[PDB]
């Protein structure tokens, strides 16, 4: 743990809910800075302190629980101020003092209220391939960024031109969707509202790129927190069933201003099995007993909705893919304890076409991904409670073998084994 | 030169026309693969072969002149098929055989004809300050990618659904801009057109991610080609006066599927001074005779338009910035020969606010970037022709000192010095 590189990172290997939050929180004990690089409020990093208090971070980096840690919100992120403050409010009321510990990049883009209303207006137009995003507005935010008419955090320091920028964004949104209720009164609404936010955010705004780099040359330890998993990447994911950001290792560079040569060891958080929140390709998805079971044992339900999340077996093909894309040094096999009630465990060892020809690497073509079939391997499951095991060799032999099997197949070793939602529930290897 | 890492790369440090094309063409001799990772057709890499023929690449990687080199168009790119073929056509008629040498990623997005018409509709609609783009539609291309409704290269293998995707994109475009002439006839137009493109492009389409990665473990040499310069990066540039892609080192990872730990030595192409094609923040801009002379000796005029480009002194503040963002190993100081007529050469050494407070690092705030003033340094120029100098020590002492000074202020060594547009006009150090 203390042998990690000066600039380490934590990324997701599957489809989003691996359990990075827990890891970052545990790792932040030996890191000066914890910085998020991509995504937005769409997250939901759940952590439990030393006592057992349930903290569900969204924008604020998971390392916010460590008092001697400076949290940085990078440039690749899309901050929604109303929500950011609300998160800070309820964070300080629960103990953690966020004063001068949350550095918000001035190059990061502002996700506005209209961005959220606009995202949803497009959902009622989608066919059977609708996204799972409940009007969050991540797409529209990055849309504006790329178009180059979006507003950034540093733009809040020029309240004179802010209403001018606002008009355009709102004009674009009104011209597009007829359902968008746009009035000259609503323009003045967010202008006054964001003015208060601008005054409030002021102390927070800082040059992230400069800070990170300066800190790095100052020998300060930096732990980058992966927004989501790579299979949700805008490029390497299961397009179009992905997020608009870059959960990949590249997003650390583009989202923080760090050179590739500066990025150190990356730990890929892999769940003992797999899950997927929205719709789309899922090769190892189980729609029966084992599926309903993994969901209950892992409590794989929406936190805000309670909607059942798709469950399946650890996809080895999809995992080797994420391993090469990010070049992970180590892996964090989470939710191992979920497999404690399994008689026999399965692994998605290979892909093969309808016709029989083996599939090379994880394909980008959604169709081929929904046509092919998986070749499983069955490992003997241990049937004993393990949420109390602290050492490695104390683990049931069947469990050890499962871990060791994933390593043999993937090539990347596992140094972290999660066996419970607890902060202390982690087996080092 | 042969000491370069297995996976090298060449990126731009200023605002676009540094001279990478020349360099990649020169470096391609010792590389098995040359791959573009970001941007689109907006490029204009000019190169001269052994004889003196002027080749102006756009989409095809600059290493296309080397017969034993397989060019790869990564996934971060936005290919406009009509233009790509037109380029391949006029390329093969000029000698170079592109058969089985241009590998087009299946995960790359397709820049459509409507994307170009749409892009131009937003500039004429806007009042006052524009962008200065030739209406190539790079922005809208990435817009759709982010929105996740954009069509990719691999989607051409499913002609049955292709017309469905088209309708959405065109619907989005028509709903937004009233000026967009959309008819059910123009839909079928591009459908039949792109069917032909699909059949023709078929041989080219390959899994870029897999190819690159597999090739790399096979010990094949890969030279990544930087689209443009980092000061034009969507994040680290001078927003909103930047491109929609990531010309940064990160773009190599997100645009190719290469892990940061895999990316080797990056070479930063720096002009002996600075230029800027469009409008926007340009600290070192010289509106006097100094810029006039600088422009003429450098031939800084649009190739397609003939428009005069903004000229200035080598910005050290902007250069150190790009150097930390990409973490360059070496630099390629280009167009040195342009300063051969200069009595004295200046360097933008520091930034200072209106009140006097020093501006730490390169700022993101465009306003601050247009308010601050630059503190220059004046070095004695050599007044001799050097376009024929082959060895380093053969260069006038004043020239050597200029080179060594840039290395002292920046911290990154210069191993390549350009003294002419020629293929052979490069001094190694
Ligand atoms: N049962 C169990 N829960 C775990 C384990 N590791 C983490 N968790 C919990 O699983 C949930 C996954 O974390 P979440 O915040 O949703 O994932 P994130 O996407 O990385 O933010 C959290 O409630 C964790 O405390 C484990 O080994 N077993
Ligand atoms: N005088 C002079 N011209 C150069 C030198 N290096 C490159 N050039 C010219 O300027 C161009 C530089 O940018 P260009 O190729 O248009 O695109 P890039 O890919 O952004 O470099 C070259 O193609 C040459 O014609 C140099 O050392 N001296």
């Amino acid at each position: 743990i203390g042998s990690l590189s000066q600039v380490s990172g934590v990324l997701g290997c599957q489809w989003g809910d691996e359990g990075k939050g827990k890891l970052v929180d545990i790792l932040a004990q030996h890191f000066d800075i914890v910085a998020r690089c991509q995504g937005g409020a769409n997250a939901g990093h759940t952590i439990y302190n030393s006592e057992g208090k349930k903290f569900a971070l969204h924008l604020v980096p998971s390392g916010i629980l460590n008092e001697d840690t400076t949290c940085v919100i990078g440039n690749g992120v899309v901050v929604h101020l109303p929500g950011l403050f609300k998160e800070i409010d309820g964070l300080e009321s629960n103990g953690v003092s966020c004063k001068g510990r949350i550095l918000v990049s001035d190059r990061a883009h502002l996700l506005f209220d209209f961005h959220q209303e606009v995202d949803g207006l497009r959902e009622s137009e989608l066919a059977k391939s609708f996204i799972g995003t409940t009007k969050r507005g991540i797409g529209p935010a990055y849309s504006s960024k790329v178009i180059r008419n979006g507003i950034r955090v540093g733009d809040l320091r020029h309240m004179d031109t802010l209403p001018q920028k606002l008009d355009l964004l709102l004009s674009d949104a009104a011209a597009r969707f007829q359902g968008f209720k746009y009035t000259p009164e609503m323009l003045r609404e967010e202008v006054e509202a964001y003015k208060r936010y601008a005054d409030r955010l002021e102390p927070y705004i800082t040059d992230t790129v400069h800070f990170i780099n300066d800190s790095i040359s100052q020998k300060k330890k930096v732990l980058v927190e992966g927004g989501q998993a790579t299979m949700l990447d805008i490029d390497f994911g299961t397009y179009p069933f992905v997020t608009s950001s870059s959960p990949s290792a590249g997003g650390i560079c583009t989202g923080l201003g760090i050179a590739p040569s500066v990025v150190g060891d990356l730990i890929g958080v892999v769940k003992a099995y797999t899950t997927r929140v929205g719709s789309g390709p899922f090769p190892t998805e189980n729609l029966g007993t084992g599926g309903d079971l993994l969901r209950l044992a892992g409590q794989e339900f929406g936190t805000t909705t309670g909607r059942p999340r798709r469950c399946g077996w650890l996809d080895i093909v999809a995992l080797k893919f994420s391993c090469q894309i990010n070049g992970f040094a180590s892996l964090n096999l989470t939710k191992l304890d979920v497999l404690s009630d399994l008689n026999e465990i399965q692994l998605g060892v290979a892909y093969k076409r309808s016709d029989g020809t083996p599939v090379k690497s994880f394909p980008g073509d959604l169709r081929l991904l929904e046509e092919l079939h998986v070749e499983y391997e069955v490992l003997p499951g241990w049937k004993s409670d393990i949420s109390s095991v602290r050492n490695y060799s104390d683990l049931p032999k069947a469990a050890q073998q499962y871990v060791e099997r994933i390593e043999e197949l993937v090539g990347v070793p596992i140094h972290y084994i999660g066996i419970g939602p607890g902060r202390d529930a982690l087996i080092y290897k």
